[PDB]
């Protein structure tokens, strides 16, 4: 893999905005955190402090409508963020970049539109994704041109589907439409996700407590077999309630891991009762499980289909409503949405080049 690949930015958003870019991460070679410019030159950032303190400009003018610009990406893992019109605010805390916390109403960037990819490129190639784990918003497209010459792309909607996630997410009660961001003139901003929802009180803690209760009263009298390694099908742990603890044990009849009973947060966020660091395996497939809400349906984790995803009345509506509106039916709506492998990333080993879409707000 060579020092810097192509990322091809093409502006289809159909706005008349002014793009900014930025290219933010660590460099590979050196570890340190800074910014990279057009030409794929890296620039730590400065030291920073506590309280955190501004950011040098690190933008990069975007492409105009109906154009594309060429950036060189280094290897380098971070995001490139994009905004319209307005910049970025960014600052600087004692270890590094401050990454943007819009939930809060405070946060200098709350009223900017702009959204960001996640990407690492290094010896081993280039992952490059499409995300909503933090919130949806303005929406594009992520590809790669791969050694072969092919190309893989994800994240793009179907037509109509920008203002189909919105309408959906207003429509669906118990406060999920309280995870909608609007200009206070009525435009809307971004949807947050709801493990947002839960910390600005759009949701309750409680939200899914009766679902909860109904997988450990199931699995109280039944095993629950979670294999959570893709190509080892015959390791397998074996989940039981006993005390109001769910216990995994291993072939050799060791307890392993032991997980207490979920609240919102947990779930929603893939952390705290369901924190995954032989834990995280296990964990991250109880977490997808729980945002799908096929645990009581199917003892035998991981879902090897979709078919089964999001069909009880309180399940993770913001991931089921942007997965349905997603072209390919990927989408990253929870942390470990990799699970089953229905996320929204591309990859490839000895990548030619990548590539960013704005697309537009339909």
């Amino acid at each position: 893999v060579p020092a810097t690949i192509p990322l091809t930015i093409t502006n289809n958003s159909g706005r008349a905005e002014q793009i900014h870019i930025y290219n933010l991460g660590t460099e590979l070679s050196s570890g340190r955190q800074g910014w990279a410019d057009a030409s794929g030159a890296f620039h730590p950032w400065p030291a920073g402090g506590n309280p955190p303190t501004p950011a040098p400009d690190a933008s990069i003018p975007g492409p105009a409508p109906g154009r594309s610009t060429t950036i060189q990406i280094p290897k380098f893992s971070g995001r490139i963020y994009f905004s319209y019109g307005r910049k970025m605010e960014f600052r600087l805390t004692t270890g590094g970049l401050v990454q943007p916390a819009v939930q809060n109403p405070t946060d200098p960037n709350r009223d900017i539109l702009f959204n960001w990819s996640e990407y690492t490129l290094n010896d081993s190639g280039l992952w490059i994704n499409s995300t909503q784990v933090d919130m949806f918003s303005a929406p594009y497209t992520v590809g790669v041109r791969r050694g072969d010459g092919t190309t893989l792309s994800t994240g793009k909607l179907r037509p109509g589907g920008y203002n189909g996630v919105f309408n959906a997410l207003r429509g669906q009660s118990g406060g999920w439409a309280n995870l909608i961001q609007t200009r206070s003139d009525g435009t809307v901003l971004r949807a947050l996700s709801p493990l947002y929802g839960v910390e600005t009180g759009a949701l309750p803690a409680s939200v899914m407590d009766d679902y909860i209760n109904r997988v450990w009263n199931k699995y109280t009298g039944t095993d629950l077999i979670v294999t959570p390694f893709a190509d080892r099908p015959d390791v397998r742990y074996t989940g039981r309630v006993s005390g109001g603890v769910l216990r995994f044990t291993d072939g050799s009849g060791a307890v392993v891991t032991t997980f207490q009973k979920p609240d919102a947060s947990s779930v929603f966020g893939c952390h705290r009762l369901l924190d995954a660091p032989v834990r995280g395996p296990i964990s991250r497939t109880l977490c997808a499980g729980f945002n799908r809400t096929t645990l009581l349906a199917n003892p035998h984790q991981p879902d090897r289909s979709a078919a089964g995803f999001y069909q009880e009345p309180v399940t993770n509506h913001y991931a089921r409503i942007i997965h349905a509106h997603m072209a390919d039916g990927k989408a990253y709506g929870f942390a470990f949405d990799d699970v089953g492998h229905h996320e929204s990333l591309v990859h490839d080993g000895d990548p030619r080049g990548a590539s960013l879409t704005l697309d537009p707000f339909d």
